């Protein structure tokens, strides 16, 4: 039973993990174009503001649904356009540290991203739980895609909004790989967001990466309360803001319109590849959320 699977993160001395009722195991039916009350108690079937998404992404309410025990989301070409319509949902309640969140999900066999992530209301602070490009092969690039099919990107971002600037860690351990081809099975991807300076990432019940301390979480002081980006003064908040849970797929600009301008680094679904619905359907069996409490 999903609620009983041990939590791999450590609740602390004389502490236990308490299951949060905002968790969802998606056992109800929610039609794509008419979600119903069970879905809508916990989720909104869009991004958290009117933006339709990055790259070729054009999010749609009717590209997410719940059926046969899973949250599902799929992708179709927008008629007359290069854009791809695909799903995005947002939690109606926010979470904050200390909190352990884990999704059991199956990365798509697509060049599109399969995402489970956390984002503050003001778009300044973000934590990835799952961010993966699962395809075995890319027709757009004409190449074996196993460089990506074997990697999951585990990261966090802090932003300055105007003018827009984005920091994330970029060391090699931010892409996890152990030989697993992610698109073949459901796996459990979790994060313990312990405090503003400490994240632990877990895959299948095992600690795979720790990101801890000011020098990796915010070395450019984008989180200063006074004068973001000024490293001479330190009023950094860290990852302190409460966050929405977002589940989606995305086409990103660095993939569909790469810097190099080269077809060979261009990874985005062709019309032929979009004809396979299953390959472009992202499935989430459940998402469970726990808080540490005193015994
Ligand atoms: O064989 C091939 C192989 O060879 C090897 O040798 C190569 O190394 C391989 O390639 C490698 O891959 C990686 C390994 O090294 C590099 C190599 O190429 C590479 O590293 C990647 O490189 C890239 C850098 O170029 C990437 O950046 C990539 O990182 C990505 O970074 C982001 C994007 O996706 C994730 C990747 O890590 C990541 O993190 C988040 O992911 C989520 C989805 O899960 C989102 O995409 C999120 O994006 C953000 O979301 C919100 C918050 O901020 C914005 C941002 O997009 C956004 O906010 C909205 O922003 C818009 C404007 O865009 C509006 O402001 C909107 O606001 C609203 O606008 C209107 C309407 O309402 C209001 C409101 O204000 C307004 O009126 C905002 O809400 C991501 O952060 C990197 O790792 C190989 O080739
Ligand atoms: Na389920």
């Amino acid at each position: 039973d999903w609620k009983d699977i041990p939590v791999p993160a450590d609740a602390g001395p004389n502490m236990k993990w308490e299951f949060q009722e905002i968790s969802d195991n998606f056992e109800y039916e929610a039609p794509a174009d008419n979600k119903g009350s069970e879905f809508l108690e916990k989720w909104d079937d869009f991004y958290h503001n009117a933006w339709a998404g990055p790259g070729l992404t054009e999010w749609k309410r009717d590209r997410s649904y719940v059926a046969d025990g899973e949250l599902k989301m799929w992708a179709t070409r927008k008629p007359g356009s290069d854009k791809i319509n695909m799903g995005c949902i947002t939690s109606k309640t926010r979470v904050v540290y200390p909190v352990y969140i884990e999704a059991r999900a199956k990365v798509m066999n697509s060049t599109l991203a399969s995402d489970v992530w956390l984002l503050s209301a003001d778009d300044t602070q973000e934590i990835d739980i799952l961010d993966a490009y699962g395809a075995d092969y890319s027709e757009s690039a004409g190449k074996d895609h196993s460089y990506f099919s074997k990697k999951v990107h585990i990261s966090h971002h802090v932003f300055i909004r105007d003018p827009f600037q984005d920091y994330q860690p970029k060391d090699a351990g931010s892409w996890f790989e152990d030989g697993t081809v992610w698109n073949k099975e459901f796996h459990r991807f979790g994060v313990y967001w312990r405090d503003p300076w400490h994240l632990e990432y877990y895959i299948d019940g095992v600690l795979v990466r720790t990101v801890s301390g000011k020098d990796i979480i915010d070395p450019k002081h984008f989180t200063n309360t006074t004068d973001p980006g000024n490293t001479e003064i330190d009023t950094r908040t860290g990852l302190n803001k409460e966050m929405d849970i977002i589940i989606n797929t995305e086409d990103q600009t660095w993939r569909s319109s790469p810097a190099s301008g080269l077809q060979s680094n261009t990874y985005t679904p062709t019309d032929n590849e979009l004809s396979n619905i299953e390959n472009n359907t992202f499935g989430v069996d459940w998402i469970r959320i726990y808080k540490p409490v005193e015994k």
